[PDB]
């Protein structure tokens, strides 16, 4: 199912951040990740806006500093951004004090519920989070495929498991099955070198 997030301010929603009409997440110190073809109609100094709920609040507004592209097929980008907000969140100007960042499932299996969270439908100034869940049907090397339901808007998702740990950035879907990447090894060191210090 398809469910409206109740609550987009606490964990683990405070990990998720909105671009105009797609998704990201925290992976760590004034870092997010989404996919190049997401970030490819960004640059640095637009702005993004952490955990926003449907009625203008939000996690503070930062502007992107750096983004990186992942070199190798998958659907990859970090993003750093300044670390004092241009619009001060609940917790003040400093974005790590704002979000919280995921940490990695020890891995995922067919048969296993997972939740791709973000923004499958977008408005006139108005952000909804969405969280979708479904089985995954499969993993193999950086992919996985899970049969959730998924819009364009999510693209950049974090795709979480049952204990809300990560297992996937969302990228694509049919038309059924979606699709995300899986964080190989190779992936995961690319992700920690590019995670600001």
């Amino acid at each position: 199912n398809v469910t409206k997030v109740k609550d987009t301010n606490i964990f683990p929603y405070t990990g998720v951040v909105a671009f105009k009409s797609a998704t990201g997440f925290v992976v760590g110190k004034n870092t997010i990740l989404t996919n190049k073809h997401v970030s490819k109609n960004y640059k640095v100094g637009d702005r993004i806006t952490a955990h926003p709920n449907s009625d203008k609040g939000n996690g503070g507004i930062y502007s992107i500093k750096k983004i990186i592209n992942y070199p190798g097929k998958e659907d990859v980008s970090v993003i750093q951004v300044e670390e004092r907000a241009i619009e001060r969140g609940p917790k003040g100007f400093n974005f790590n004090d704002n979000v919280t960042p995921f940490k990695y499932a020890a891995g995922a299996k067919a048969g296993e519920r997972i939740k791709v969270i973000g923004y499958p439908h977008p408005y006139k100034n108005k952000y909804v989070l969405y969280e979708s869940t479904g089985p995954v049907m499969s993993v193999e090397g950086s992919s996985i495929v899970y049969s959730a339901h998924t819009e364009s808007g999510n693209s950049g998702s974090p795709v979480l498991n049952s204990n809300n740990e990560l297992v996937g950035i969302h990228f694509a879907s049919d038309v059924r099955n979606a699709y995300g990447v899986y964080f190989t090894p190779e992936i995961k060191k690319f992700i920690a070198e590019n995670i600001d210090k």
